[PDB]
């Protein structure tokens, strides 16, 4: 059925080795891109190049050789790669959204949740998120990389089925193909060794990225931009490139996720609420929860338990601390007139909620 | 001669109260700042419209009444918000730059000096700084402030001589100008007191802002956008509105930030750097430091002490404890060499420095 | 037993604060005034949203930023907005009148009392009446106040027993909610004093209009639109927000009616008319009346004298000096005959009379 | 070239006699007044029937022989009207707005002032504005002249060029046609006289109307309803009823309007301003008012002078005396920041203005 | 995950046992339809009531008692209910499409695919479809069954998960509940036998429905239509009727569906397209399809070989085959320029086929 592919390409993809983007292989990627999106699936683009549009932009002008032009390179393109990506997906009538995101951001659990809240909104209204890393505050893309844990980092947010690494080599290759002509490429792999980390060698963060998102249970798809169709046969199966399969089952993420760190805050919930939460596996309304304990934000893992005080359940909060104990025990509908704001009519939802 | 001034356009502003943007009003406040800039001053650009662009991009659709479709919203916008400023600011042949901060940013050490490194940089260059406030990861501005902290947040970043902040109301009155006839604007404020405060009631967030600007002595005017030439009024002195002088100097504030928590690590500087810090107060190069003690990142600050151990000045660092170590004793050309990205050949700039 | 119950809806309750009127909410409140309207009480609905109609049904155009805009969109959206109540009500089968109703209206006599008129023929024949200001010929509300005032006087028009007001907010708090986590909801006010003016602050207009209802023997609610069966609620008598406490009884808000202003003219009452109205507080009928004295409209207090000249009454007038010059000593079922109209077959009414 | 042409239908010409409202005889009518209205002529439409159409919606109940009965039934079906006439005019893609006016609103200036302008805002947006007249507090065209006086005042209120009343008679006849067979139409008349008052007369409300209308410099159409193509035979100028010529010009009425009374306030000008009205009979801006004296609201007449004192002009005033005073000196687009209202740039307009 | 349900309304739960339709109930059906609708599921409504609402529509005429005049009623009628309808579904924003459906419709092939593409085509666009039988043609549900089987054939043309049939009993009792006190509600039926039709007794109708439902492996649920929340408790799973369990999967049913007849055609395919479907498990393409044997039209039932000769599937066919034989060999860009019309890229689609 409907599946999330998450499509990194770099600035090698986007501009051929050039000085410029190649719009012709930019367009023909999106091509294939909104072919997939018509069949209803979702389409996360992690991308690059902004300083190369910052420099043509500028008339390539005579900076110093410091990160400080890198960052102001990059905050005038920034503008145009996305008017740029925004031009080329209206030709098939689709649109384009931009967040900037940096590790610290997926680090900390608030801004965590912020951010899978608003990717999930774009992608629930066939709106295609395009990520690249705010480089005002953040200079670790600039220096080395060129987001690709930024990629591992946005595939496992969105809660992506595969992460397709677009690259101008073929793959992964057992040796040196001009070396020895009996290099293979390698077609599936199981786990990243020592021994692949040694033969892999500029493609040591895709590996890194590779065992990240493969870590929590994510396909990884080591490809090469310029294949044609290479989109569309990674989504159907057809082999291309190397593949990593997953290391471990999305539940298995959950429980890392949810059990990682001892919870921050403890909320009591009544008895019909504990039977919804038990017999049936629903969500937490705020009208069950009857006491608040600790002071967390909202993102944070607390523990939910009965009256009687035995623990039922492990989850994440949608809201913080005093918002919960503000509408705690009311309906839904008033949420927005208790705060002025609302993130949903949920406390805590069962996908983000493990049962003990 | 040239000075800075930070001018921050509500949504209010910017649509004129309408459903969407006009571009009418925009282009003259446009049309003000070039003719500023054109005369040697520098210009940052606080705004916000994000959710308003966004929502006429998209054909105004129907959405969930959540944090999350303002956030979509938002991320929808931004291209939009910054494809018309650059639009408009072509005009008279001036660049943009697109810069997303939040407050968390700006409280860290090593995200503020990044932001500061690259708004300096487009400064320099004679491009025009639009901040807005990073809506994918953080809601703050988006419940309640409309970017009201963060103009006073990027105007103390900025190093700025004079904050402006437009709104509907010509500034600040003693009365209540319906029921008082006798009720006139207040010109000068020297202090926000808390009459004030009772009387000011919309403009509470202005006033914390306006607040926090002057604690860290930068002049903040409050005035109205629809005054005829209110920007070039404002940046020669002409009373436009209601007007907060700085109760601080910069060198109170720079004493403020460096003295404001301990030194993060310790350095040695040998005999040479430390008679030029002295007694021509000069940055500190990498080649006069003998030691590294600690472990702390860019921006954090240390204390700079001389052979013997006795302390000479306290200073925020631009390399981390590590690049620190790895370059002490070189020459400044060879930093790129030896680390494989520059922060420019100073270890602690001079303004960065309070010799002790 | 049976109440007058009046609820005031403003452009946030009616919107959701969105773009368009959402239909599901006054849907979910119509059910509500149905269910109450079954069980033999008067409904008296208040509502704005005329502009907002009127500005979907054109297409939302591009209009100038005056008082005249804002009144041709009134003008072509009140159509729509009572189309709409309409077709709400009929749902559960209610017939909807429409009233056009101004300050100046209300203030003077004879507009009063054809208003009053015409609101208790709609209330004794099982027709919810819908009122909303006139925007052609009135401003007031379309400024500031969204319907505030206007309902107080509706409630004052139609002898309301309860004045609900649903506004966005749950209520009046002592402090402020987000601020201070101790702050509660108040839930009885006897009286406005000027703490509660301080520590109410949009909820300015809501207090007068409290104020002006509770003056005149009225219990006034401020509630939250959203809550979940508030009408029903506040009709039973629970808590379901803010409670002022009528601070008149309704026999003193009669004789400020009848005593604020001295008599308009005088008329002579025979015998058996006078000891009607001492002895049994009749009405007093056209047959009884000897003779009339000055000029004046229909809707003005004079003064009911006997054959001997002692002052026995005071009352407003159902017909002008005129008719009831004609009309004196007459049957009361000749009234059409004589005058081509009739207001009824009572010269003075007995609940609008007081005995002296 | 354009032209402004105020229609009068009755209910006897929208029932034809019977008891429910004729559709088919009012879409032809709209035909034609849709034909006129494509030419760019602007088209008013005073309109009876409510109490037709709250009868027929309510079931024909049994109510009591009073006013107040007319009064529920006008306040039921004044919305099924106005919908009978927005769904009739919407086939020629034209919009409709509604305006209930009495005659104390067009007595009063404010009043006045306000419905003028939002009838002006509906014309220049190509809606037609259908009028009646509120039933809720004025009941003067229930007893006696089914809208016939408010047709003439409707038309001194829209600067009409021609008031074409509708009824079942083909107009006016120097006899009885039946009992005389030479009994002639009379094709034109110059006043009214006592002779023409003898001879008409159900005729006299109308020729009330007619005189009113003819006072103020419009000249009157009385005519058949059922005549085909009436409407677009009395705009082009075939003769098709009798023709009441206008007793005076527009300005001779201009001239009565503004020296009717004496005038409520009075206002100094500086140079500029006063050289703009007298050699270039401009506007007045609020930028050239150096002083306001005296206590007016917006519509009133005031004395506009110079700084030496002379009496220069006399004109009604767009706003208050208190909003002038607050606004005096300033520019047009900070109105709406100073008093947070709009009612256009100018304080006196120049086709309200009397040079003197 | 997201589901299908079939609403089956009759006449007694529209009407509630009176001569009109009761808007109440259906409001609040339809609002608990809205609430299931905005969280992702797909709901298909059988309805009923076309003649009361033409009864009610023409005055409830004297007609003679014939299947006639039932015609009659129901011709004049289907608009206003289909018109109530979509005025109910507005409420919520939801669109409503209408589709009148016979038995023999679904009994031939090609009837059977246009009706489910049109209600694919609806359902995907988050429309909801309105389905009555065909009153013009067909007359069986006139005379009994009131729409029964009829939901019956639309829940297995809908491919539904669940059917829920309403009606004004709680669902299937053991005994007579009021002879025996000991009656009690039966919860689970696995299957019809005998003794259930002997025990069921106008609940024969319900009893076919649910057999035929559930031989197509449909679960079934009885229940009462005044059971609040009864819609959104049976997509929950919560027990608020008779439940009768699917006797067979899906997968039966489409075997059943494939092989029920002999294949109506037989048509080559080449060896790419061959291995396609076999490993693969994809669709047929226009492209694939060598040669075409047989006269068949669309819809009907053909035998897909390769060029040996072997049979390697059997499947449904989207075109007729004269167009097949006209289209093969070619693109499916090309089908609407060779044949004037599109019925969709693929010949044979990969969820009718069933491999050999
Ligand atoms: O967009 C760019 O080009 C830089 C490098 C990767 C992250 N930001
Ligand atoms: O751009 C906007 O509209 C929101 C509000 C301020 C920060 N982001
Ligand atoms: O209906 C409206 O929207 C305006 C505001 C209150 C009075 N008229
Ligand atoms: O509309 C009507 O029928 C009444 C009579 C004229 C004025 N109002
Ligand atoms: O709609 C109706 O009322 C009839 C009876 C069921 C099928 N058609």
């Amino acid at each position: 059925d409907s599946q999330t592919l998450v499509v990194k390409l770099g600035t090698s993809v986007l501009t051929g080795g050039s000085r410029r983007l190649n719009r012709a292989h930019i367009v023909e990627l999106v091509r294939q891109c909104a072919q997939l999106h018509a069949a209803g699936h979702r389409i996360v683009i992690v991308t690059s190049g902004a300083i190369a549009a910052g420099r043509e932009h500028l008339g390539y002008p005579e900076l110093p050789a410091t990160i400080a032009s890198k960052q102001l390179l990059a905050a005038v393109g920034q503008s145009r790669l996305i008017q740029l990506w925004e031009q080329l997906f209206s030709i098939y009538g689709i649109h384009v959204g931009q967040m900037l995101l940096t590790r610290a951001d997926m680090e900390d659990r608030e801004r965590f949740l912020n951010a899978r809240d608003t990717l999930r909104a774009l992608l629930d209204n066939n709106i295609v998120p395009v990520i690249n890393e705010n480089d005002a505050v953040a200079t670790a893309e600039i220096k080395v990389g060129d987001n690709d844990n930024l990629s591992a980092l946005a595939a496992i947010l969105a809660g992506a089925d595969k992460l397709l690494l677009l690259t101008d080599q073929k793959g992964l290759y057992t040796a040196d193909p001009r070396s020895n002509p009996q290099a293979e490429l390698i077609k599936d792999v199981y786990g990243i060794d020592d021994a692949l980390r040694a033969i892999a060698g500029g493609m040591s963060t895709k590996l890194q990225a590779a065992d990240v998102a493969c870590r929590a249970g994510i396909d990884t798809i080591i490809a090469a931009g310029s294949k044609p169709g290479v989109i569309g046969d990674v989504m159907e199966g057809i082999s291309v490139g190397t593949l990593f399969h997953a290391q471990a089952t999305p539940l298995e993420n959950r429980k890392r996720w949810i059990f990682g760190a001892p919870p921050a805050g403890e909320i009591t919930v009544d008895e019909g609420a504990t039977a919804a939460i038990l017999e049936r596996g629903s969500s937490l309304l705020p009208k069950g929860i009857k006491s608040v304990t600790g002071n967390f934000s909202r993102g944070e893992v607390i523990r939910i338990c009965n009256l009687e005080g035995r623990d039922i359940a492990h989850g994440v909060s949608r809201y913080n601390s005093d918002a919960l104990r503000r509408i705690a025990g009311h309906h839904s509908q008033e949420i927005d007139a208790i705060l002025g704001y609302e993130y949903g009519p949920v406390a805590v939802h069962r996908d983000d909620m493990i049962t003990r």
